[PDB]
């Protein structure tokens, strides 16, 4: 069995190997990459996502989200308070202000320490989930707006034709902006490209041990667990590495830098934080190996998770027994 310890693997494809996206995902899996839940892909030196970023300040963040925490430093939830719209230029200036800027620090490890110690005492503002793309249309390799769609994958594998679309999203981060512990909708893959700026630290639980994290989360967030049998779908709970280690939960950590891709694999729980002002682009995708995870994915039916239009067909086809209850939580 490849990668039996479930370590995060880092890949350096050549320009030739960067042509065929599906083939390279399958290659990484042949080497056991999926067992970690997360992989890093460093593009060949000849590749570029676009020529410059010199012209991005006019993008609009319609609904910036202030991430307010409750709990203790290592075990907390965050809620998103909506803020007034601002441009990326306005947001970048805000990020770089004395109130929000990255503190002085020695290295990534020191910054990680400061994050876990101090995150709860601040409310950073995140520009998340903005539909759009920063890949140049002339970028032919690993262009996250030109991937094969999840609907087409389900149609190719299963023969059924469904509605829905699959587009990328932009994330504008600042110091301490936080992504809570989650798997993707329908336990899909994700791919994330860090276009510019400061790093993003990731934590991940191997898919084979995801239920260990779920059981700890039920213990640590007992009211939330009573409210909903899949409350991690709410994407609000944080648990630190120190707490994970204390409870014996297997996990790994890695820091993504600008110019790098990360792939999350089906049912790979992940969480993390941004080091400073940055911009990432991400999208969900499927492969044939996903289909069995899609069929088994948990679902939130309490009303909180509310998701895209395109998840309807996934539930309806893959999980017909669950469909009626889940759709009630959508409506
Ligand atoms: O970058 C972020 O804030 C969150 N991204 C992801 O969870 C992802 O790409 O799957
Ligand atoms: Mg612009
Ligand atoms: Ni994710
Ligand atoms: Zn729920």
């Amino acid at each position: 069995a490849q990668n039996p310890n479930c370590n995060i693997m880092i890949f350096h494809p050549t320009k030739e190997e960067f042509n065929d996206f599906d083939k390279y995902i399958a290659y990484m899996e042949s080497q056991g990459a999926h067992r970690a839940g997360l992989a890093k892909i460093i593009p060949p030196k000849e590749w570029k996502a676009r020529e410059t970023y010199d012209n991005i300040s006019e993008i609009l963040i319609a609904t910036p989200l202030q991430q307010v925490a409750s709990g203790r430093a290592g075990v907390f939830t965050q809620y998103h308070k909506k803020k007034k719209a601002m441009t990326v230029g306005e947001y970048r200036h805000l990020a770089n202000s004395k109130k929000y800027q990255t503190p002085p620090h020695q290295n990534f490890e020191d910054l990680e320490r400061k994050y876990w110690k101090n995150r709860i005492y601040n409310s950073p503002i995140y520009g998340a989930d903005i539909s759009g793309s920063l890949f140049d249309e002339n970028t032919k390799q690993w262009n996250l707006g030109h991937l094969g769609t999840i609907q087409d994958l389900l149609e190719k594998e299963c023969g059924v034709v469904i509605e829905g679309v699959n587009t990328p999203y932009l994330y504008f981060g600042m110091w301490k902006t936080t992504f809570a512990w989650h798997t993707e909708d329908m336990d899909l893959y994700s791919i994330n490209y860090l276009h510019l700026g400061e790093p993003k630290t990731w934590y991940v639980v191997p898919p084979e041990h995801g239920q260990r994290l779920e059981r700890l989360a039920r213990e640590l967030f007992p009211g939330s667990s009573r409210g909903c049998g899949a409350f991690l779908r709410h994407k609000v709970a944080l648990i630190s590495p120190t707490v994970l280690k204390e409870n014996g939960i297997p996990f790994n950590r890695i820091t993504q830098e600008a110019g790098e891709f990360m792939v999350t694999f089906p049912y790979g729980y992940h969480a993390g934080f941004n080091h400073g002002f940055n911009c990432a682009e991400a999208i969900n995708f499927a492969t044939p190996r996903w289909i069995d995870y899609g069929k088994m994915a948990s679902q939130c039916s309490c009303g909180e998770a509310r998701v895209t239009f395109s998840m309807d067909a996934f539930v309806r086809i893959l999980q017909p027994e669950r469909y009626d209850l889940w759709k009630r939580g959508q409506d």
